[PDB]
């Protein structure tokens, strides 16, 4: 089975993907995580991607599509978490899967309002050692655990990332709706509840 998690930044897509991968054995493909590790290690991809990400812009499709080809696993169920982000990327994903005898089974659309995305993103914190994602209010780091805020979770980059989401990524909703595989998730609910809905959606 192949899943795509779609929706605004801060919706809780990564948090759910990591849980689903962990408990149910999906391969988690987070273009976010892979890009950040590239940036940190300073690869050709990392150096090229770094500024797009810092500014809240999408990294160019060619770079991402190639990144997906490089990481797509030969076997196993897959969660596409943060990819595709454009219509071009969605077309590429279809072709790539079709060549492998595959297809996207379910697109979970993580619906959540702007005030919730801003609330979620501004309080997001990261454990630099473990990659564990926290939230200053909803799931705070344990006492004594040093965390960081991502530079792209600053107020003005969030604002940009949301315009970019609405401009470039939101058309994917009709794209997958037209195929009859769009599932709606009420992402505004607490973590446990969203996860139950995710499990119910996918069986
Ligand atoms: N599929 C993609 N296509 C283009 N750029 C991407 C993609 N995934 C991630 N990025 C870059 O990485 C940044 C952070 O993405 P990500 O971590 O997936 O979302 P969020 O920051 O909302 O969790 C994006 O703003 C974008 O610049
Ligand atoms: N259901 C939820 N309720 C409250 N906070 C959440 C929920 N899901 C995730 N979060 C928190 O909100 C922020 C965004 O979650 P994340 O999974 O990183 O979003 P995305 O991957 O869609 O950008 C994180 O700080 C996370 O701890």
């Amino acid at each position: 089975m192949i899943l795509v998690f779609l929706g605004p930044p801060g919706a809780g897509k990564g948090t759910q993907a990591k849980r689903l991968a962990k408990e149910k054995g999906f391969v988690h493909i987070s273009t976010g995580d892979i890009l950040r590790e590239a940036v940190q290690k300073g690869t050709p991809l990392g150096k090229k991607a770094k500024e797009y990400m810092e500014r809240g812009e999408l990294v160019p499709d060619d770079l991402i599509i190639a990144l997906i080809e490089e990481v797509f696993p030969k076997h196993g169920n897959v969660i596409f978490d943060g990819f595709p982000r454009t219509v071009k990327q969605a077309e590429a994903l279809d072709e790539m899967l079709e060549k492998k005898g595959l297809k996207v089974d379910h697109v979970l659309l993580f619906e959540v309002p702007d005030e919730v995305v801003i609330e979620r993103l501004s309080g997001r914190r990261i454990n630099p050692e473990t990659g564990e994602v926290y939230h200053v209010k909803y799931n705070p780091p344990p006492p004594g655990v040093k965390v960081i805020q991502r530079e792209d979770d600053k107020p003005e980059v969030i604002k940009k990332r949301l315009e970019v989401y609405r401009e470039q990524t939101a058309p994917l909703i009709e794209y997958y709706k037209k195929k009859g595989i769009l599932r709606i998730i009420d992402a505004s609910k607490p973590v446990e509840e969203v996860y139950r809905q995710v499990l119910e959606v996918i069986g």
